[PDB]
């Protein structure tokens, strides 16, 4: 059983924590001060330390530092509130793996726990700038809730989870919090993103294919998602050939690998994303309406940002950091005037908009504080 090192000195909040995790079926060990966390690591390693920058006896940095003088491997995740950010980018550049905005959600948590342990010891590669709260996961509007009830609900149905969304919505981040809350979290997650591939590959990535199939014996997504989640993303971009071999996997299980005749068959729990209006794109005869139906079951619709009041508030906060960090700068904080701005503009390009300014801002200036001043048009 996996072991995480919850440091934390909030009895309620480590609490609440700890209960998130409970899909996960890990043994987490609660702390609440920098001398028993450093006291627990002497005997036991854990798969992964959650440490709070606050703490009764010492700071977290004080921590980490100490955890990093003899244990170089052991990921840590910093527990950060928003007025702590320019700590929590200080603690990713001494040698922690990743921070959380607090408060923290359940599906965000287990989505950071899972990827943290699946990275140490197959599912789809990830690095920092993939978290959920980068992607727009975080915050608790009335249209967020909606979207973590479902999830709640569906994750532990195979039934196919249907999600739509604008780009930029947090889809994606959406499929892992379902992996990470079913009964398969600890199986494989597999994304495919159908428009990333070519045409002419995109079979092989998804079926695989054997020795000389075109100008190896390769595993493709649906073998290395056996007993876990196929994510397929930008789904409506996939050809009518390649949907009519998809409705046929999906209905038997069964598949042929590029270049052979054998049949193969996996056992896959199912999530898509479309950013089009898949019924839409049925009528225009650009969708099998058969997979339509095959797989418009457990629908999701993310909301857009502008949709989800002070979520924004959360997800600029999380990217502040993660573009000071990318660009080697140092902020930390918005002024009141900047956030609200934020919150009245409708950000057309949801969180790649959003990105994309703060990145903006942080190479074009040098302050720990985003001004008016520096807000680009058509911001302001």
């Amino acid at each position: 059983q996996r072991q995480v090192l919850m440091v934390e000195d909030t009895a309620s909040v480590a609490a609440l924590y700890k209960s998130y995790l409970n899909p996960l079926g890990l043994n987490v060990s609660i702390v609440g001060t920098g001398k028993e966390a450093l006291s627990f690591i002497q005997d036991i390693i854990p798969d992964l330390i959650l440490l709070d920058l606050r703490l009764p006896d010492m700071t977290g940095m004080e921590v980490l530092e100490r955890v990093r003088k003899e244990h170089g491997n052991v990921p840590v995740v910093i527990m950060t509130a928003h007025g702590s950010i320019d700590i929590a980018v200080e603690a990713i550049r001494y040698g922690a793996q990743d921070f959380l905005i607090k408060p923290c959600e359940a599906d965000r948590l287990r989505i950071t726990v899972n990827k943290a342990l699946k990275a140490e010891s197959t599912s789809t590669q990830s690095k920092q700038s993939d978290g959920a709260q980068y992607q727009g996961f975080i915050g608790n509007s009335l249209p967020m809730q909606a979207v973590y009830r479902v999830i709640e609900s569906a994750a532990s149905s195979k039934a196919t989870v249907f999600i739509t969304g604008e780009s930029g919505t947090g889809k994606e981040v959406c499929a892992e919090a379902i992996h990470a809350a079913s009964p398969r979290h600890d199986k494989p997650f597999i994304a495919l993103n159908c428009a990333a591939i070519p045409k002419d590959l995109i079979e092989s990535e998804l079926f695989g294919h054997v020795k000389g199939a075109f100008t190896t014996e390769r595993q493709g997504a649906v073998e290395m998602a056996h007993n876990g989640t196929l994510m397929l993303d930008e789904l409506c971009e996939m050809d009518l050939d390649l949907q009519s071999k998809l409705l046929r996997f999906i209905q038997t299980g069964t598949y042929q690998k590029v270049g052979s005749s054998k049949m193969s068959s996996v056992d896959v729990r199912f999530v898509c994303a479309t950013n089009r209006n898949p019924w839409e794109e049925v009528q225009e005869g650009r969708f099998r309406e058969d997979l339509y139906y095959r797989l418009h079951v457990i629908p999701i619709s993310l909301p857009p940002l502008r949709e989800r009041g002070g979520d924004i508030i959360e997800i600029a906060h999380a990217l502040l950091g993660l573009m000071s960090l990318e660009e080697g700068k140092s902020f930390s904080r918005f002024s009141e005037p900047v956030l609200r701005l934020f919150e009245s503009y409708s950000w057309p390009g949801n969180v790649r908009e959003l990105q994309n300014v703060i990145r903006n801002i942080v190479v074009l200036n040098t302050d720990d504080e985003v001004k008016l001043e520096m807000v680009p048009p058509p911001i302001l």
